[PDB]
């Protein structure tokens, strides 16, 4: 059963700081104790974004930045 959070992907519509919230939420309710967020959060937050965010945070290169870096990138983009 993949974990409830890694089915979580940024809507078409939904803008980046919405989604990256969500994901946040799940994680901190999914993971079990002891493992590391961060990186995960991190991770997850470029490969399940749109395509639209995604291209942007390629561009930046971003693909693995600090999540600030990351929500910056994507501001840009409003639906």
């Amino acid at each position: 059963k993949d974990p409830s959070w890694a089915s979580i992907l940024q809507g078409l519509e939904e803008p980046y700081h919405a989604f990256v919230e969500r994901l946040n939420i799940a994680l901190d309710n999914g993971l079990p104790e002891g493992t590391p967020k961060d990186p995960i959060l991190r991770s997850l937050a470029y490969s399940n974004a749109n395509k639209e965010c995604q291209k942007l945070l390629q561009a930046r290169g971003h693909t693995n930045s600090p999540l600030g870096d990351m929500l910056r990138a994507c501001q840009t983009w409003t639906p």
